[PDB]
């Protein structure tokens, strides 16, 4: 031991340990139970995790995130060429493989995606060592069900560079089903995993029988998540600010970014309260922006995006050749599945069926990976 599971996520990662028969999800040095998959290069140092995400606005060209969208792919791949148009950092080609290019200590450096992901995994490993004491040797690391062998191997390579024994690479939806004990809960079970993250949406249909998992279908949207909901709140409240103070913040990127920060936090509050307060000091020309937003307003601004999540569900069913009534278990994954309106649409779509949601959905994948690590060690 220790028995360690790592969710290596597109924008956030999570590490758990299995100890005394149960999973403990591990908070990092800032007390956060999830850690940004961010790596920043400055004039003097390499920052990882919270420290990297916290200076992203100040240093956007040298702060890497989304390395998971590059790992195991070729520079010429259509997704890479399309994704590159939206990143503030530079992506270059070496022997046909993508690399991020940054300034670090005054010089140009290039890193393979598995090198950036290794720096992330090193941070996750140190987070678990600060929690446990001593050293971590081994981990189960998770990947999307649609990852091919090149993406799986490059993820493993990130673990190898970090100096972890990678016990197994398992699918993220499988790890979530494991967290709920669905392989132990004697028949086949069709399980739908609905995984709605900060910037990705994955629907997976699995069958589970006598502890064997098979992926039947996958669907979703690789560029839809919680950040899209925040953006709807940003446009709404920027218009409100314009209406109340006759000041357009739109051309000012610091004012938009600060509004966005407030909206992200308001949105989190709205999954447990019916209202949230925005309290921005000196948003624009010394003018404060103090206001409040209701859950009903947030749901309205997002009507298309929330209802639209049911369309990959229907596609995954059609591809699996299943009627919705043939799903035995529905599993919520990703921070965005906390939104009550999303849970209601999904539940009504499944004719009132209860959702597996008792595990923090942003932790379920690391939770299942930690159970799997315990099994493999043992
Ligand atoms: N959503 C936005 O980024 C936004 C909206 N209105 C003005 C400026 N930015």
């Amino acid at each position: 031991g220790p028995a360690i599971g790592i969710d290596l996520g597109t924008t956030y990662s999570c590490v758990g340990v299995f100890q005394h028969g149960k999973v403990e999800i591990i908070a990092n040095d800032q007390g956060n139970r999830t850690t940004p998959s961010y790596v920043a290069f400055t004039d003097t140092e390499r920052l990882i995790g919270d420290a990297a995400k916290n200076q992203v606005a100040m240093n956007p060209t040298n702060t890497i995130f989304d390395a998971k969208r590059l790992i195991g792919r070729k520079f010429e791949d259509a997704t890479v060429q399309s994704d590159m148009k939206h990143w503030p950092f530079r992506v270059v080609s070496e022997g046909g493989k993508p690399k991020v290019q940054v300034e670090y200590k005054g010089e140009t450096k290039t890193f393979f995606p598995e090198e950036i992901s290794s720096m992330v995994l090193t941070k996750m490993k140190e987070i678990a060592e600060a929690y446990l004491g001593g050293k971590v040797h081994s981990a189960v690391i998770t990947v999307p069900a649609y990852f091919n062998d090149s993406q799986r191997q490059a993820t493993k390579d990130a673990g190898t560079i970090t100096g972890l024994n990678v016990l197994r690479i398992i699918n993220e939806p499988t790890a979530a089903a494991i967290a709920y004990g669905l392989d132990k809960k004697g028949g086949e079970k069709n399980v739908l995993i609905f995984d709605l993250g900060g910037g990705t949406f994955d629907v997976s249909i699995l069958t589970i029988e006598d502890g064997i998992f098979e992926v039947k279908s996958t669907a979703g949207d690789t560029h839809l998540g919680g950040e899209d909901f925040d953006n709807r709140m940003v446009s709404h409240l920027a218009e409100e600010f314009k209406r109340k103070h006759k000041k357009d913040i739109g051309p000012n990127k610091r004012a938009v970014r600060r509004l966005r920060t407030a909206c992200e936090r308001a949105k989190r509050t709205l999954s447990s309260s019916t209202q949230a307060s925005i309290e921005i000091d000196s948003l624009y020309e010394g003018v404060d922006f103090y206001t409040s937003i209701t859950r009903a307003r947030f749901e309205e601004l997002n009507a298309d995006l929330f209802r639209g999540t049911l369309e990959p569900v229907e596609k995954a069913l059609r591809d699996a050749k299943l009627d919705k009534g043939q799903i035995q278990e529905i599993v919520l994954v990703g921070g965005s599945t906390r939104i009550p309106k999303i849970q209601k649409l999904l539940q009504d779509f499944f004719n009132g069926k209860e959702l597996n949601k008792s595990i923090n959905p942003d932790e379920a994948v690391a939770y299942g990976a930690a159970v799997q690590a315990a099994i493999l060690i043992g």
